[PDB]
């Protein structure tokens, strides 16, 4: 860590993140100081992450095990959240929404093909640059936001799948379009009940095995599903078709990252450059 000069704190569950300059090489980096107490398994788990390289995953440059674990990442200048708040006035243009969605699906397609899950996608851990790229960061690597949590997690599923990232990404997609969070819950039951009010209470019809999941209660209110035209106007038919498949209750019916990439929504996909003020 002596080789690095802290420029500024840029983020603070498990670990703080600093913009920092490599004292030798003048290299500017994000320097993550990880949740102190290293367990041997966590070291081999991060050594697996260093091999997981993709243009839509923030590059882990180095892991400094001394003695206090640091992770040195490629630096990116803004998160999606700040860009969304800076764009809240006319909204992010749809071409740029489509681009960001396609790229993150490509990152997820990659992660998932190697049986790596993110587990905690949100606007705060999606990082953007001046060239139109968007990148996954801060991989969930087993107050916190529940807003992008898949319903299987919230109902107590222990061995959940790659479909949790598709759910989260779908929530992020809707939020980019509408400029309002799709399920802004302030507790697990509120989060869950917000998902239920909008998409209807899941039963064995739409989600086989649901009534036997740990935190499922026969006594949950039974809400009727709302229209998707009510939920994400002004998303077009393709956009809404894709979103509905990313928000299927049954993790096994929820569209994969790979299948999603072939959806007609991306037919006219391009790569716009955003107007970013750094
Ligand atoms: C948790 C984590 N590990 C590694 C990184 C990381 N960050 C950056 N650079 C970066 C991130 C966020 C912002 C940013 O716009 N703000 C963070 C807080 C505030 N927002 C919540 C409104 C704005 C600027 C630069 N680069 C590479 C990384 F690996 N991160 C970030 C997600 C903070």
């Amino acid at each position: 860590m002596e080789n690095f000069q802290k420029v500024e704190k840029i983020g603070e569950t498990y670990g703080v993140v600093y913009k920092a300059r490599n004292k030798l090489t003048g290299e500017v980096v994000a320097l993550k100081k990880i949740r102190l107490d290293v367990p041997s398994t966590a070291i081999r788990e991060i050594s697996l992450l260093k091999e997981l390289n993709h243009p839509n995953i923030v590059k882990l440059l180095d892991v400094i095990h001394t003695e206090k674990l640091y992770l040195v990442f490629e630096f990116l200048h803004q998160d999606l959240k700040k860009f969304m708040d800076a764009s809240a006035l006319t909204g992010i243009p749809l071409p740029l929404i489509k681009s960001y969605l396609f790229q993150l699906l490509q990152g997820l397609a990659f992660c998932h093909s190697h049986r790596v899950l993110h587990r905690d996608l949100k606007p705060q851990n999606l990082l953007i640059n001046t060239e139109g790229a968007i990148k996954l960061a801060d991989f969930g690597l087993a107050v916190v936001t529940l807003w992008y949590r898949a319903p299987e997690i919230l109902l107590g599923c222990k061995y959940y799948s790659t479909a949790v990232d598709i759910w989260s990404l779908g929530c992020i997609f809707a939020e980019m379009v509408t400029r309002r969070a799709l399920f802004p819950g302030d507790s697990e039951i509120d989060q869950l009940f917000r998902i239920f009010r909008t998409l209807g209470t899941p039963d064995e019809v739409v989600w086989p095995g649901v009534t036997s999941m740990p935190d499922y209660k026969p006594s949950f209110p039974k809400w009727a599903r709302q229209d998707f035209s009510k939920v994400v106007p002004p998303l077009d038919e393709d956009g809404r078709s894709l979103l509905s498949q990313m928000l299927h209750y049954d993790p096994n019916k929820r569209i994969s990252a790979k299948a999603a990439l072939a959806h007609p929504f991306f037919q006219d996909v391009t790569k716009p450059v955003p107007h970013l003020r750094l």
